[PDB]
């Protein structure tokens, strides 16, 4: 293979990692529905449900997401023909992509399976993820979200703990980022979403910033950290943001939260600032092993 992975900053085991999802995938051609086995359910969200699949051609598992749109079958096309960018999206902090096809009704959108689920899963049995922890997966959050911004000026859209991957090898992905416009065009009590995303304004990647603020909040202290509809959004719109418990943690991850959770959008930290925060360098030099405590908690092999 001629791998083109020079863009990307990469360590050793970053590229060893990266270089062997790719060789893999070289396996999978077209994919069709009878070429799939179900072999468990890993999820099921609003959208849809995602199975834990084999891939009967290349011997590959995967997990398998199915979204139930039968719409005019130009505009399916369309979303179908946009979701084919995902094979561009090659990144440590990005799920890998298989492919993506449309069979009775269904549009699949097939991923490398990340054998630790997702946070949301983790944090269930975990019941609060250190600080530590979270400090990595803060990490491959924001470089995660810059990469997409950067390299395909594609914004996540989604950002929430069930769309953060883990898995045994101690590696922190996204997934179900607005890859497809038309996708988003044609498509919970607990709500992820910005004051101003609530209220009507123009998506920006500052209003994935307060969606990581929140997801980093609930993480650390177990639940969601805002019950009735209205109510809710309503807390979220007119009353101050949530902050961290102050003794129980650091002042730079109380100021970091705080920075995400800014409800004045041009006040609030941008990527840029984010990455150089205190909190994250503090967290880039930390040796934590995430692999360790990931297999530890959630009884992975
Ligand atoms: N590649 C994957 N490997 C392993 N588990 C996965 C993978 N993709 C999704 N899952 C799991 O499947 C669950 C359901 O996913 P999903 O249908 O996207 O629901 P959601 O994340 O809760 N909502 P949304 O992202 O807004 O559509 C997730 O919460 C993960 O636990
Ligand atoms: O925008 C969306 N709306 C609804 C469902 C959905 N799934 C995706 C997706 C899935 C895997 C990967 I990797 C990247 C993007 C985007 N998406
Ligand atoms: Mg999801």
């Amino acid at each position: 293979l001629y791998f083109q992975l020079e863009e990307l900053e990469l360590d050793e085991q970053q590229r060893k990692r990266l270089e062997a999802f790719l060789t893999q995938k070289q396996k999978v051609g077209e994919l069709k529905d009878d070429d799939f086995e179900k072999i468990s359910e890993l999820g099921a969200g609003n959208g849809g449900v995602v199975f834990k699949v084999s891939h009967k051609p290349s011997g590959l598992v995967m997990a398998r997401k199915l979204i139930h749109l039968e719409i005019k079958p130009a505009i399916r096309n369309q979303i179908i023909r946009e979701l084919q960018v995902l094979h561009e999206c090659n990144s440590p902090y990005i799920v890998g992509f298989y492919g993506a096809f449309y069979s009775d009704g269904e549009i699949s959108i097939c991923m490398e399976h990340m054998d630790g689920g997702s946070l949301d899963q983790v944090l269930k049995k975990a019941g609060r993820i250190p600080e530590q922890i979270l400090g990595k997966v803060s990490i491959a959050v924001i470089k995660g979200l810059t990469y997409l911004r950067e390299k395909h000026k594609i914004m996540h859209r989604d950002v929430k703990p069930s769309n953060i991957l883990v898995n045994s090898r101690g590696e922190i992905k996204l997934c179900d980022f607005g890859v497809s416009g038309q996708l988003i065009d044609s498509m919970g009590t607990r709500s992820y979403m910005s004051p101003e995303r609530l209220q009507g304004t123009h998506y920006s990647v500052q209003s994935d910033i307060w969606s990581m603020g929140l997801s980093l909040v609930e993480m650390a202290v177990g639940r969601y950290p805002i019950m009735a509809i209205f109510e809710l959004l309503d807390y979220i719109v007119n009353e101050p943001p949530p902050k961290l418990p102050s003794g129980v943690f650091s002042l730079e991850f109380q100021d970091f939260v705080n920075k995400c959770l800014i409800k004045n959008p041009a006040e609030r930290a941008d990527l840029k600032q984010l990455m150089v925060h205190a909190f994250i360098k503090r967290s880039d030099a930390e040796e934590v092993d995430f692999a360790g405590w990931l297999c530890s908690t959630i009884g992975l092999n």
